[PDB]
Parts: structure tokens; sequence; C-alpha cells
């Protein structure tokens, strides 16, 4: 009984972890997940970047990040309006850096952006152009949430 | 050994149910879930109110009622075409009540109803402009079901 | 008492299995699956005919198969454009047959196909007016899966 049981529940178990990758599998297919490819998800929701910060970690992703032109214009698509990137100058004024950590790569600032204008800029948002630009982390802009390829 | 191996078991399920619970989470994100806000869904299906009820109840949902402006517009852009809501007056009639139990708070008539027309209406589909209409009970219309904030 | 853990231990499972069908269930209806219908999704990526029957296989679907007018239009509002079809005449040219097993019955073949133009097209693809044309197996078009009633 015991022994055989026990052995039976990890089987149940196994059996279990299968399905559920099984579903997240067809639940990204829905999503929209490409191939070998990152995808990007969002609830249509405009917040404030803590918010979206803390929205994502929940969800385990993070902030949406584009790393060249095809992922800006995938997370452009996703949005369809104007939605916070991880990227921030917070720690230190002027040094945009990834949420996720490390120096910016990739960039596509709007013309004369980041400015940090009027009392201050340090979130970043892919406006409807694909263009950036650097506005206040408290202002409320679309949650869109990244997650591994 | 028995002990330690129910033990890791014990572990291995915590771990599953959160990551189901994960799951559940993204899920409804992905589908236009907003922070803190009730989870309104459909199929598109059009159905006599009893199968609506019935779907939602599978679902562990209930069918989708509108507590305010705000949600009223929400339930509006998820159904697109009539949708019924769980809302009646088949105890007495022109007294509505929210299946889920209540009096009726707010409510978005249309001009000249409800009118309990014909042979009567006890039920109520959120239809153009989101406004309201009371129609029978075995007429087919979409179902839209709802989920806890 | 190992009995009473193990005996927890199996409520927690039968728990879990019930919360997971329940989330499948859920997921389906929330991709417009019609009660006692099968239903279709799609990623929207386009690939060659052996990659859709890959990637539909593993999420214990198929390929996408019209079996009446009802279904095809269906299947033709999800993929939007182009589309591979789970029909190929592939084991014997000029009989089609579903990648499942059996004859092609209900069809809906553009005017003077299927044609095996040129070196050969043994796959389908529903394109413009849901309508069918016998295309290169080789050739990439939207992958679209079925699921069961
Ligand atoms: O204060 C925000 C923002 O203001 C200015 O840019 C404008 C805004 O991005 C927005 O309203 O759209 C305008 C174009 O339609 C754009 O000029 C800039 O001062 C910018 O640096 C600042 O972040
Ligand atoms: O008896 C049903 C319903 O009929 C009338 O409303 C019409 C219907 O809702 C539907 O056919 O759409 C029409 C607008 O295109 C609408 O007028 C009313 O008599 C209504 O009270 C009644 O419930
Ligand atoms: O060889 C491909 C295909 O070519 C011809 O049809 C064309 C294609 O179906 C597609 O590109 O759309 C065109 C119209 O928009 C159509 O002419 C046919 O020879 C067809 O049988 C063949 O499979
Ligand atoms: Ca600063
Ligand atoms: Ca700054
Ligand atoms: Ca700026
Ligand atoms: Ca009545
Ligand atoms: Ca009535
Ligand atoms: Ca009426
Ligand atoms: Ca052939
Ligand atoms: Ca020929
Ligand atoms: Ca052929
Ligand atoms: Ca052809
Ligand atoms: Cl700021
Ligand atoms: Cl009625
Ligand atoms: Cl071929």
């Amino acid at each position: 009984a015991i022994e055989v049981k026990l052995a039976n529940m990890e089987a149940e178990i196994n059996t279990l972890k299968s399905k559920l990758e099984l579903t997240n599998k067809l639940h990204a297919f829905s999503m929209g997940k490409k191939s070998g490819k990152k995808f990007f998800v969002t609830n249509h929701e405009r917040m404030p970047f803590s918010k979206v910060k803390a929205l994502c970690s929940e969800l385990r992703g993070t902030v949406a990040i584009p790393r060249n032109a095809e992922e800006n214009k995938a997370i452009q698509e996703v949005a369809k309006t104007s939605a916070f990137l991880g990227i921030t100058d917070e720690v230190t004024e002027g040094q945009f850096m990834y949420v996720t950590g490390g120096r910016l790569t990739y960039s596509n600032w709007k013309k004369d952006e980041p400015n940090d204008h009027g009392s201050g800029e340090d979130c970043v948002t892919i406006v409807d152009n694909g263009l950036w630009n650097d506005i206040s982390c408290q202002a409320s802009h679309t949650a869109v949430c990244e997650f591994p390829a």
C-alpha cells in the first residue's frame, strides 16, 4: 500500500507537470508567441511605471524591452498606444539602464530625447511611431510584459 | 526515506499549485483583466439565459453584472453584440435582482424600457451604446461571464 | 501519521486536476470555443506544412480541418490570411485524405482546383473567400490548429 501509493502519486505529479507545461505552450501560442521568439502581452491597462513592474513581476515576466528594431516594432504592435519600456535612468540621471540590468544597447530615441524635461523624466515610453521619449515614471502608460523566447 | 519522499512531494505540489495560479493570472491579464477589476470574457456564443448561467457556473464564474458605468462599458466592449446580464425580475415583476443576490443598484435602461413586452420579459441584455433592454429569458444572446477581481 | 499525509496528498492532487481542467475550459472558452464545437487557434506564424503539423501535434491538436461550411468560415475568421488545412494527397496523388485519417468529403475548392500545379502540390490552403487551393507543402502559410469539441 504505502509505497505503491507514494510511487503512483509521484507519477500523478509528473503527469500534472507535463499537462501544465502543455497548457502554458497552448496559451503562449494563442497569445501570439512565435517559434523561438520572445513574446509580448498587454491587458491594455495604463498605469504608472512602478505598477507595471510590480504587475509583470507577479506574472514572472519583465517590463518589455526591445533589443533591436524588430522587437521594437513587436512591442509597438502589441501596445497600440504609448507604453512603458523596461528602461530608466533612475539610478544615475542621464544614464539609461535596463530594469534587468546593464547599459542600453539598442535605442530609438525621438530627436532631442531623452531630455529629462521639466520636473524630470526617468522612464521611457515607446510612442505611436516606435520612437522613444523619456517621461515621468509617475505618468500612466500601457503595461506590456515580456516573456522569454 | 518514505517520510522524506512524502515531504519532497508535498513541496512539488505546492510549487505546482503556485505555477497553475500564475497560469490563471497570465491568462486573465492576456484577455484584458485590469488590476483590481473583475475579469469579463466571452466565447461569442448566443444562447438562452439558462445556458449562459450553466456555462459560466461550469467555469466557476457567473453571468456578467455591471455594478457601475465603468463595468458596464467593460462588458460592452467584450460582448460587441447584445448580451445577457446576471439580472432578472422573475420573483417580483419590476424588481430586478442580481442572480448572485441583492437588489439592482446601477441601471442603464434604454428609453421606454423595461417594458416586460409581449408575453413577458424577465431577463436583461446590454445592447447598443451599452444601454439595457429587458428581454425574454428564452431568447438567445451572447454569453459573457465574469470572474472576481 | 504517514497515511493521513498520503490521503491529503491524494486530495491535493485531485483538487489540482480539477483546477487545471477548469483552467483549460476557461481558456478554450476565451479562445472562442462554442458549446459542443471544436475550436481553432493560431499564433499567426507562417511556416511549412511539416512544421504546422508538428506544432499542433505537440499541443495535442491537429492542423485545422473544415468539415462543413460553418467550420470553414470559423477557420477563415481565425486565420485572417492563407493557412494550411489538415488535408493532403501526399499518400496517393489525386486522393486527398485528412491527416487524421479518411478520404476528403466536404470540400470548398476554388474553380479549377485542385490542380497539382507544376512539379506538384500535395497540401491545401484556405485562402480568399475561404476557398481552397492545393499548394506545395514546402510553402509557408499560417499555422492554425484545431482542438476537439
Ligand atoms: O512632457 C512630455 C513630453 O512633452 C514633449 O513632447 C510631446 C509629448 O510627447 C506629447 O504630448 O506629444 C507631442 C507630439 O504630439 C510631443 O511633442 C517634449 O517636451 C518631451 O520631451 C516630453 O517628454
Ligand atoms: O421584443 C423584443 C424587443 O423588441 C423591441 O426592441 C428591438 C429589439 O431589441 C431588436 O430587434 O432590435 C431593435 C433595434 O434594432 C429593437 O427596437 C422592443 O419592443 C423591446 O422592448 C423588446 O424587448
Ligand atoms: O503555384 C501557386 C498557385 O498559383 C496559381 O494561383 C495563384 C495563387 O493561388 C495565389 O498566389 O493567388 C493568386 C490570385 O490572387 C493565384 O493566381 C494557380 O496556378 C494555383 O493553382 C497554384 O497553386
Ligand atoms: Ca532623475
Ligand atoms: Ca532622467
Ligand atoms: Ca522627454
Ligand atoms: Ca415577470
Ligand atoms: Ca419583467
Ligand atoms: Ca423590452
Ligand atoms: Ca503528389
Ligand atoms: Ca497542369
Ligand atoms: Ca497533389
Ligand atoms: Ca493549386
Ligand atoms: Cl520620473
Ligand atoms: Cl422572460
Ligand atoms: Cl507538395
